[PDB]
């Protein structure tokens, strides 16, 4: 996350972070939304790669003991069966992992609320990306978990030729470009937490930002739409 300010360790107890094993030790890759004691949602394109995945809840710290965190191997990985890695301007960018224990609630770990099927924020809607991502396009992965205000872009001004254009599909929910906040590599996978009715709920899936750069203005950062995919989930998760 560039241009983002340190989460307090309780604010989003459903971010997870997802890691894989890179020798004698692991290595955060991803973001991830807890959405079941056993199953988290995550993003396809984190996944394609043929590693040792884990998920870590009650995360807040990748370096240093929070004193909260459950470490859990991924089970099985079942990725959006339209899925194509060398096409994510496609959509489709969505993943669920099985985990291989359920994890134990408290206040830094919980499920994230889902939005109802089919909802689609006005544009402008408060919303805040989380995440470890780098801390500059081409910089650092964040030490603490980092949140940035990223208010929503509608599909008519993300399609725009100045923004996205044919890029973005209605599937996915555009955030930020203000140029100076957004989210970038490290924070792929994780949750669009969006303020509605009172409440907060994981609205997108963090997919991809500009090739040029992370906060790059009218190149807001694009998140697959999760009310998109509610039947989707569902049906996973009644399956495995």
């Amino acid at each position: 996350v560039v241009g983002g300010t340190e989460a307090q360790r309780n604010s989003w107890p459903s971010q997870i972070s997802l890691q894989y094993r890179s020798g004698s030790s692991w290595a955060h890759t991803c973001g991830g939304t807890l959405i079941r004691q056993n199953w988290v949602m995550t993003a396809a394109h984190c996944v394609d790669r043929e590693l040792t995945f884990r998920v870590v809840v009650g995360e807040h710290n990748l370096n240093q003991n929070d004193g909260t965190e459950q470490y859990v191997g991924v089970q099985k990985i079942v990725v959006h069966p339209y899925w194509n890695t060398d096409d994510v301007a496609a959509g489709y960018d969505i993943a669920l992992l099985r985990l291989a224990q359920s994890v134990t609630l408290n206040s830094y770990v919980q499920l994230g609320v889902l939005p109802r099927a089919g909802t689609i924020l006005a544009n402008n809607s408060p919303c805040y990306i989380t995440g470890w991502g780098l801390t500059r396009t081409n910089g650092q992965l964040a030490q603490t978990l980092q949140q940035a205000y990223l208010p929503t872009v509608d599909y008519a001004i993300c399609s725009s030729s100045s923004y996205w254009g044919s890029t973005v599909k209605n599937s996915m929910v555009c955030a930020g470009g203000d140029g100076v906040r957004s989210g970038c590599q490290g924070d792929s996978g994780g949750p669009l937490h969006c303020l509605v009715n009172g409440q907060y709920a994981v609205h997108g899936v963090t997919s991809f930002v500009s090739r040029l750069g992370c906060n790059v203005t009218r190149k807001p950062t694009v998140f697959t739409r999760v009310s998109a995919y509610i039947s989707w989930i569902n049906n996973v998760i009644a399956s495995n």
